[PDB]
């Protein structure tokens, strides 16, 4: 792989080593809001993370994921608009150089300045690698961020990255709770899509929560600190890893709210 979000390697050339980039399910969209279509049929969200464990951060060269242990059912993710299972492997961000923007969704082309996804995989398909391959394989919860008041329970994130500046690097990051990055409201908009990132495989079911998050100013500021490059080279700040958004083509939009 040699993609990347650099003035020569964005999301605009993806499509020749990976050219489902130009597929029928791809994300993020933009997301009409007067267009989404309440579904009364659809469930509330039930996000159990009373039991999740964090391991380890990583900087992998596009972003930073927090892993998780899903070697069991700790960490999942039901109800909603899925069926059956879903089990926490990581969640990362996507932010931008600039408060104005860095989401990868947008509510009525409106941008924030952060998108955090936690990404589930559905347990029938028994690892990761095999749900990925079809096309309810994945959950991802998408939650934006806006610059305001700090976050506190992102504080833990946002101080170990100094320790993970460069491609490659990793930390322990073990007993970091999830649930203290998730808005008061669970209501959320939902849609067929794909991962945002090469390979862009089409196996998420994607599930954007309408309420964003607030973070302050400083926090984000740590994150733009961060390097795309390996230690030692040039330095690229890790800013504007999101992918714009993708033709909604033969997709609905469904709200979870009146
Ligand atoms: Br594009
Ligand atoms: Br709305
Ligand atoms: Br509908
Ligand atoms: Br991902
Ligand atoms: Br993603
Ligand atoms: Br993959
Ligand atoms: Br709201
Ligand atoms: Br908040
Ligand atoms: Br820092
Ligand atoms: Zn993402």
């Amino acid at each position: 792989h040699h993609w990347g979000y650099g003035g020569h390697n964005g999301p605009e050339h993806w499509h020749k080593d990976f050219p489902i980039a130009k597929g029928e399910r791809q994300s993020p969209v933009d997301i009409d809001t007067h267009t989404a279509k309440y579904d009364p049929s659809l469930k509330p969200l039930s996000v159990s993370y009373d039991q999740a464990t964090s391991l380890r951060i990583l900087n992998n060269g596009h972003a930073f994921n927090v892993e998780f242990d899903d070697s069991q059912d700790k960490a999942v993710l039901k109800g909603g608009p899925l069926d059956g299972t879903y089990r926490l492997i990581q969640f990362h961000f996507h932010w931008g150089s600039l408060d104005g923007q860095g989401s990868e969704h947008t509510v009525d082309k409106k941008k924030y300045a952060a998108e955090l996804h936690l990404v589930h995989w559905n347990t029938k398909y028994g690892d990761f690698g095999k749900a990925v391959q079809q096309p309810d394989g994945l959950a991802v919860l998408g939650i934006f961020l806006k610059v305001g008041s700090a976050k506190p329970g992102l504080q833990k994130v946002v101080d170990v990255l100094d320790s993970i500046k460069t491609k490659g690097k990793s930390a322990d990051f073990t007993n970091f709770d999830p649930r203290g990055l998730l808005p008061e409201s669970l209501d959320y908009w939902t849609y067929p899509g794909s991962l945002t990132t090469p390979p862009l495989l089409e196996c998420v079911t994607w599930i954007v929560l309408k309420e964003p998050i607030s973070v302050s100013s400083e926090q984000v500021l740590k994150f733009r600190k961060l390097n795309f490059n390996g230690e030692g080279e040039p330095e690229e700040l890790m800013v504007d890893n999101w992918r714009p958004a993708q033709p909604l083509k033969n997709r609905q939009i469904k709200a979870s709210f009146k």
